[PDB]
């Protein structure tokens, strides 16, 4: 088949204000993400249009796996803060791991984690041994290949958990990884005064996000005065939206072009003046 991955992204605070969970943990599939946990609920939920799916997954039981990644991550970032000495400062620990497959034979993985937005550590399954980057790591380094076993554990994961995990996912989620929902577009103006007129094209509900969306001049491609897009998880849909700035005296025509895998001929909506 096609290419899939799934991700995983923890994210640990030494200090945070009451609202903020010292914790949070999100996995997605693909694009989009299928799931959330914080240190608060102390709960793993589906998200977007997982939120219907039923049997892939037991939230219940994975709330309790998430609960103990929670006690080792923020444990490790309670090391690190102490070797820097500064065990009452606000700092960050950004985990994040995942594996992806096409054709459905294993393609990849990784496992990587940030120190206040600096590379800290990372496994190199290939060895199997983890990468310290930051003099800590070493420390850390150190501890997480106190056994034999470890980096093998680790290489397991990676090479055999993870994507297994990814097989059993997909049978509840190649639909929603699949979909080809064609985009809407919509041609907008904005004019003030003393300035070019403007032109927007947006193209809206679609999926996958990968478009062209691009405005031509009389026939020949114009470049942007201005881009944008955005994804809509919950929903599943992307938007992607661009501007062009029209000279005062220009009469030649205008066009929106939209080019999209779930379009068999490009989309063409043209600016009536
Ligand atoms: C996924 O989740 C998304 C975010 O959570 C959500 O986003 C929302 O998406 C909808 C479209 O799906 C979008 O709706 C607006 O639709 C305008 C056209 O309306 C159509 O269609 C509706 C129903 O779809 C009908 O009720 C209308 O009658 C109308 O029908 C058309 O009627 C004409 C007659 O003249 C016919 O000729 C047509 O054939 C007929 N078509 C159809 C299909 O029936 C569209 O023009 C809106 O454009 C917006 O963007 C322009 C440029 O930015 C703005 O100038 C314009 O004002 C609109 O701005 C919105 O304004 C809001 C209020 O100020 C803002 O809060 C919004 O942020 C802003 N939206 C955007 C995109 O900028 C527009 O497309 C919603 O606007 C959009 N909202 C947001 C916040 O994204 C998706 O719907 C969800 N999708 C799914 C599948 O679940
Ligand atoms: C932490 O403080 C101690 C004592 O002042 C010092 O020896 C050490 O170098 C500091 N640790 C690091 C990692 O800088
Ligand atoms: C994916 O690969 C596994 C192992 O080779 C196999 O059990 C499964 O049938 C494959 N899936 C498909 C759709 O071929």
């Amino acid at each position: 088949d096609g290419r899939y991955s799934l991700t995983y992204i923890y994210t640990g605070l030494s200090k945070h204000v009451e609202d903020v969970p010292a914790f949070q943990a999100l996995g997605s599939l693909n694009d989009l993400q299928f799931f959330r946990y914080n240190s608060k609920d102390r709960k793993s939920q589906p998200m977007g249009l997982w939120r219907q799916v039923e049997g892939m997954e037991d939230w219940k039981q994975d709330s309790q796996l998430q609960k103990a990644r929670e006690d080792i991550f923020m444990e490790t970032l309670k090391d690190i803060v102490e070797y820097y000495n500064d065990s009452n400062g606000s700092h960050v620990l950004q985990g994040r791991f995942g594996c992806e497959i096409e054709n459905n034979r294993s393609s990849g993985a990784f496992w990587k984690y940030y120190y206040d937005g600096k590379d800290y550590i990372e496994f190199n399954k290939e060895i199997p041994a983890w990468v310290p980057f930051d003099p800590a790591a070493q420390i850390t380094k150190q501890k997480w290949e106190a056994e034999p076993v470890y980096v093998q554990r680790a290489k397991a994961y990676l090479e055999e958990e993870c994507p297994a995990t990814l097989r059993k996912y997909l049978k509840y989620s190649k639909n929603i990884l699949d979909r080809q929902d064609p985009p809407s577009v919509v041609v907008t103006s904005h004019q003030a005064p003393g300035e070019k007129k403007k032109l927007k094209c947006l193209a809206y509900d679609f999926y996958p996000g990968k478009i062209d969306v691009h405005w031509t001049r009389a026939g020949e491609v114009q470049e942007p005065e201005l881009r944008g897009d955005v994804l809509h998880n919950g929903n599943g849909t992307y938007q992607s939206w661009v501007v062009v700035a029209v000279p005062p005296q220009d009469t030649a025509p205008y066009s929106c072009h939209v080019q999209h895998s779930s379009l068999a001929q490009p989309l063409v909506v043209p600016w009536e003046a």
